[PDB]
């Protein structure tokens, strides 16, 4: 597991505005622990799977 940006199948790190907001949204992304990674950026887990696609190197481009 590792902590990062989660992003979903578009490559796409989940935002947030709180930090319970990412906590939450990261226990369902299997991460133990998150908050929300301001400094315009997104949320944050602690945990993610090590396979859990996360923000690799390029944008979130729908379809």
């Amino acid at each position: 597991k590792k902590d990062g940006y989660p992003v979903d199948s578009g490559n796409c790190k989940y935002e947030c505005l709180k930090d319970d907001y990412c906590n939450d949204l990261c226990l369902e992304r299997k991460a133990d622990k998150g908050y929300c990674y301001w400094g315009k950026v997104s949320c944050y887990c602690y945990g993610l799977p090590d396979n859990s696609p996360t923000k690799t190197s390029g944008k979130c481009n729908p379809a």
